[PDB]
């Protein structure tokens, strides 16, 4: 909003409050909230499972 | 570009060449190319099946 620089090449989410005053370019990447989970580790088999 | 119309909400890509002559907005959804294929059915074979 002041003037010490006119570029900021860093992940800076494009949002309404950040768009009211700042001016943004086209998005060069896409984001999104997604879950994370311990994958199925394995069968964990006991040979005496019979 | 003739100004005979105004805001035109419809499918319209944000490609480079189109942006050269007209202005755009921030996209209201994002999409790409994806594989379309038939659901598996399961008319399973002979010998192998048993
Ligand atoms: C399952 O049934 C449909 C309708 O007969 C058929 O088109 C398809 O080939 C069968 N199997 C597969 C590969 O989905």
């Amino acid at each position: 909003i002041d003037h010490k620089a006119d570029l900021a090449v860093a992940p800076l989410a494009i949002t309404y409050v950040r768009e009211k005053v700042i001016d943004f370019s086209k998005p060069f990447m896409t984001l999104g909230i997604s879950i994370l989970y311990r994958k199925p580790n394995g069968t964990n088999p006991g040979v005496f499972s019979f």
